[PDB]
């Protein structure tokens, strides 16, 4: 039935991370289900190819932490998931 697995609400980056992070998160969650190692590989991806540093969230909104440091966030949804991307400047 109707169950897709990504859904940008907002946003704010340079589009590049929606792909990229849509796309880490699809062969994240479908090469791995740790849920933890998900972010790893999301954070790990980001931060080893564009520096540090970012924090992206795996699960509804308990980051807490996107304006905080700038504005360099990016929201999407998955099925039954959520998980944004941020860092600071």
């Amino acid at each position: 039935m109707s169950d897709r697995k990504a859904v940008i609400k907002n946003a704010d980056m340079s589009e590049d991370m929606q792909q990229d992070a849509v796309d880490c998160a699809t062969q994240a969650m479908e090469k791995y289900n740790i849920e933890k190692d998900i972010a790893a590989y999301i954070k790990k991806e980001f931060d080893k190819k564009y520096n540090p540093t970012w924090h992206c969230i795996v699960g509804r909104n308990f980051g807490s932490y996107v304006t905080h440091e700038t504005k360099h966030f990016i929201y999407f949804y998955l099925g039954q998931v959520a998980i944004l991307l941020f860092k600071s400047g």
